[PDB]
Formats: C-alpha cells, sequence, structure tokens
C-alpha cells in the first residue's frame, strides 16, 4: 500500500469544498460555502493498488503556516480546481503551480488540471489555456462539474495514475543521468 498525497489548492470560492466534501461522503448535497478547512483521509483502490488519498482541504485564511509548507513538501499530487468559466480560477492556479514547482523542484512535479461548473454555459477558458499549463508540465488536462459527479471520478482517478508514473520516469532516471559528464566549451 502507497500513500498516495493529495493537496487541493489555488481557485478559492469556487467551490472546492463541495468537491472534497462531497466526493469523500456522498451524502449531503448543496453545500456551499466561501472556504471550509478541514482535513479527510480516504483510500482508493486503483487498478487493483490500495492506496491513502488524504485530500489536504484547506482555506486561504492565512498562507503563512508551517503546517501547510510541510504538507505541500509531503504531498506527492496537487489538485488543480479551477471554474472554466473564470479567469482569476484558472490565473490563481497558474501562480500556485509555479510555487509549488519552484519550491520542490520543476515542471516535473505530480498534478492535473482539474475544473469544476463545466456544465455552466459561460466559459472563459479554451482548450488552449489549459492545455498551455498541462504542457508545460508535461501532464494530461481535465474538466469536470460537482453536480454532475463524474468527472472528479476521473480526475482524481487519472491523478492516481500520473503520480505513480512519476515514480517510473523518476526511477528510470534514479540518481543521475544527463547526455555528457564531462564539459566541453563553446570557445571562439
Amino acid at each position: 500500500m502507497t500513500e498516495y498525497k493529495l493537496v487541493v489548492v489555488g481557485a478559492g470560492g469556487v467551490g472546492k469544498s463541495a468537491l472534497t466534501i462531497q466526493l469523500i461522503q456522498n451524502h449531503f448535497v448543496d453545500e456551499y460555502d466561501p472556504t471550509i478547512e478541514d482535513s479527510y483521509r480516504k483510500q482508493v483502490v486503483i487498478d487493483g493498488e490500495t492506496c491513502l488519498l488524504d485530500i489536504l482541504d484547506t482555506a486561504g485564511q492565512e498562507e503563512y503556516s508551517a503546517m501547510r509548507d510541510q504538507y505541500m513538501r509531503t504531498g506527492e499530487g496537487f489538485l488543480c480546481v479551477f471554474a472554466i468559466n473564470n479567469t482569476k480560477s484558472f490565473e490563481d492556479i497558474h501562480h500556485y503551480r509555479e510555487q509549488i514547482k519552484r519550491v520542490k523542484d520543476s515542471e516535473d512535479v505530480p498534478m492535473v488540471l482539474v475544473g469544476n461548473k463545466c456544465d455552466l454555459p459561460s466559459r472563459t477558458v479554451d482548450t488552449k489555456q489549459a492545455q498551455d499549463l498541462a504542457r508545460s508540465y508535461g501532464i494530461p488536462f481535465i474538466e469536470t462539474s460537482a453536480k454532475t459527479r463524474q468527472g472528479v471520478d476521473d480526475a482524481f482517478y487519472t491523478l492516481v495514475r500520473e503520480i505513480r508514473k512519476h515514480k517510473e520516469k523518476m526511477s528510470k532516471d534514479g540518481k543521475k543521468k544527463k547526455k555528457k559528464s564531462k564539459t566541453k566549451c563553446v570557445i571562439m
């Protein structure tokens, strides 16, 4: 069993609590709050592989938290919650993605671009914007809806698979590899 550590960051007020609370519970509906801080730990079996999916549901009340930084370092994958009908939502995601990848290493950090409220006919972000973000990190992108309760299903399982793949590429890459150990000079 491998603990697949998840953390939800970026785009707040969009309905982060609804997606996470509902996905874990599926008992209460029509829940909507500005931002609810309450971590949830739910294990899920993927492709016959038992793993722990802990969705770190937190609020942006204070960016200065030792625990917040602590979780980001220990996290394995990030959920990119955004509203396709809002520029700010995906724009906010980009800022967080750049900081997270910067802090940890670079465009090699596990995460999947997953939005909500796709049913609403008011898209402000085209394929190329979501595509640009996903292609930048070399990972797939998708849109979902809490109302539909379907896209989050694919997004959650897909995220897990990409995380596993990161381990695959990283393992094959090993501690080091590059093209040449030696060095050369362009000179004139």
